């Protein structure tokens, strides 16, 4: 019968378009918005101040917009903001972020955030992105376009996850991952690219070739990083894929995972 | 007070046997089945289409007959079956599998799903399991009878879990476990024999001195696999807990984890 | 708006301080005590016997005082008890431990159990412990004052972690950590002291110069524990702080992680 269930608990403060259908049980808190065509399961729990865009789905256990740990003081504004067509499934937990420094808890568009994974405090997370059941990101983490973590994936605080990169399942990340680079156990290790990946999303055959070549200038041998980065040069001009691998490595501040 | 509580949603397709116990604010979904003695906690979400058979309990939090993930097209039918005597702790998560090629996710009877683990789209549970904690079967995941998976133990997609095997707390699981044996650590690795398990079944002492010198045949006499398995005819010819565990090796997919 | 919300069923038998707080779709089990100013949560289920003390926050899909696996014998009278100060995040679970062998299941004060966190059955954490996200206590763990267990740290059953000890990401602990020791890995490795945390407590200086003199005389002097325990016996006379240590390795029932 109505989109908004009568059992659920919608602020008056909250801002819902239309459209939006909220679950039985559900909590819709204070300054918490929400845009078209988005569902919401029952039993969720949404606390803001909150944006949450299109034709996203968040399932039944959530727990989204949470308080950040350790504000540099008592009512710093915060943050979360969620784009559109994404799926957040049970038991999500997803903290908010500070404003005042850009440090916004952030999520793109198009990805999928399954069962019991955890976004800590000021992580930002672009597009079409697959983070796995239970995968957790510690606080402060950078998950960057199309990358894909398995599950029981855990992310050090400050770690930058490259585009197109993967992690295979039960990795424990404390340093960077550089684009496209799979890593696997713990502590995680660098094992090779995804090719896969980059099939299927249809890069050329002479781009894939250059990054298989990359991958050996940084890991296979015995290069500095300083060294490394200037031998990449020459391809990041010519193939912007590269310049994607190299960008990764040169903006690493925890160092790469080798 | 009423064995369905008034503040529960019993969707008009679900049928139950008349005894059937649901706890409040627990979703009893379109298209679910349940059976006598079944008892429902309280936020309980169960979806279909799912079969639950007699004398189980399912616990708060928990999220049983997801969608799976794996359709070939919209709306191929799919579907879960848990038999009889089970135990679905709080916040579990099951997913259905698909019915046309018989990939059901299927629960047998007499099994222990602990909290927080994970049951994926195609997976098969045989009886007197026990997946304790935040265990996760990713898919198409096969478990034999008596087989305990300790907290934290992950498992890849199209892995066999071997009747009466073991893992020990936090492994990760990538190719088959042959029966019996006990393996632990991230990658997961060959330690020895649930001679424990055994012992608790009642073996006799022939038979688990006979599986005793199968697996060093196996795991440390340098042979192949194939050596091994001419090796073991003899003995599995004379004890059937021998030829469980031969023949565990023998439909191995993925090679034996070692 | 009424402090216990309309929408949470409190047991008759429950005895709850006049100020405390429940949230809607909260359970509030037979034998469940509350001290005054503690704050339950929205679909929060607590079960009996339990108490709880004063200034505690227990958050959403929490599972507190639940049964404690195989008693001696049906009915063998179970208790949890909590105390002050506590923070118990979203969706962790507690249960009780048996009363006739004093091993109920006690947490202090002061504590931060971080979300999905478990506590198995007979466990007993001090005062000032933050166990993170999804860190698991199997059983008959014991955890001293000032503990850090990172997030997704797992605890074999009887296992004891020493006062002011710390656990990296994912550790999976299968012996018992000394007091002060910085453990991480799967199985959990010892690499060093927590003197960071020692210089926030304020020990003096030559408190942390004597105990990382002591870590040496334990682990890097190839001693054994005997010849270790007798070395350290005269700081430990002199620093309260060297015996904390001294005495943690001289209570150690499964060795220590080394
Ligand atoms: C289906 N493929 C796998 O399951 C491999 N995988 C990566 C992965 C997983 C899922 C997806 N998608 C789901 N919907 C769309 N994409 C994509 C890649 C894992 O993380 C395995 S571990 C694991 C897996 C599931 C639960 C618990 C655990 Cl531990
Ligand atoms: C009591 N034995 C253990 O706790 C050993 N165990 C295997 C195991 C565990 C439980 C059972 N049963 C429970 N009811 C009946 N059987 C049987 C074997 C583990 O998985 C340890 S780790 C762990 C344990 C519990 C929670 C989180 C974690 Cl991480
Ligand atoms: C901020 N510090 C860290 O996040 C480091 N940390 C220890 C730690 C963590 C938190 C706290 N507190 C929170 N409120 C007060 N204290 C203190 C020490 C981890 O366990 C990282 S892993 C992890 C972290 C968080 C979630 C999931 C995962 Cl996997
Ligand atoms: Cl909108
Ligand atoms: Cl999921
Ligand atoms: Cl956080
Ligand atoms: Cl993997
Ligand atoms: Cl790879
Ligand atoms: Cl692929
Ligand atoms: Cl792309
Ligand atoms: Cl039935
Ligand atoms: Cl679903
Ligand atoms: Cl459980
Ligand atoms: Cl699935
Ligand atoms: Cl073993
Ligand atoms: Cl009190
Ligand atoms: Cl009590
Ligand atoms: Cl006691
Ligand atoms: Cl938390
Ligand atoms: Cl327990
Ligand atoms: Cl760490
Ligand atoms: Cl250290
Ligand atoms: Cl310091
Ligand atoms: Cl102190
Ligand atoms: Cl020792």
């Amino acid at each position: 019968m109505s989109l908004i269930d009568p059992r659920a608990i919608i602020d008056p403060s909250a801002r819902l378009a239309a459209d939006v259908q909220v679950g039985p049980w559900s909590i819709v808190g204070a300054e918490v918005e929400i845009g078209e065509g988005t569902v919401i399961g029952p039993h969720v729990v949404l606390k803001g101040p909150t944006k949450i865009g299109k034709h996203n789905r968040i399932y039944q256990f959530s727990s989204v917009g949470e308080d950040t740990p350790d504000l540099k003081y008592k009512g710093e504004p915060t943050r979360l903001v969620i784009g559109d067509h994404n799926v957040i499934r049970e038991g999500v937990t997803i903290h908010r972020g500070t404003v005042q420094d850009r440090a916004e808890t952030t999520i793109g568009d198009h990805n999928l955030i399954m069962a019991y994974a955890h976004i800590g405090h000021d992580s930002v997370i672009g597009n079409h992105c697959i983070l796995v059941n239970n995968t957790a990101l510690a606080g402060h983490v950078h998950v960057d376009d199309w990358a894909i973590l398995s599950g029981y994936t855990l992310v050090h605080q400050y770690c930058r996850i490259g585009a197109h990169s993967f992690s295979g399942m039960g990795s424990a990340i404390g340093k960077d991952v550089p684009a496209y680079v799979t890593v696997f156990g713990n502590p995680a290790e660098a094992r090779s690219m995804n090719f896969e990946g980059m099939r299927r999303r249809g890069f050329s055959s002479e781009a894939i070739h250059a990054l298989r070549r990359a991958y050996k200038v940084v890991y296979r041998q015995g290069h500095t990083v300083e060294e490394a980065l200037a031998e990449l040069a020459e391809s990041a001009a010519q193939f912007p894929e590269v310049a994607v691998f190299r960008d990764s490595i040169q903006s690493a501040t925890r160092g790469i995972t080798r």
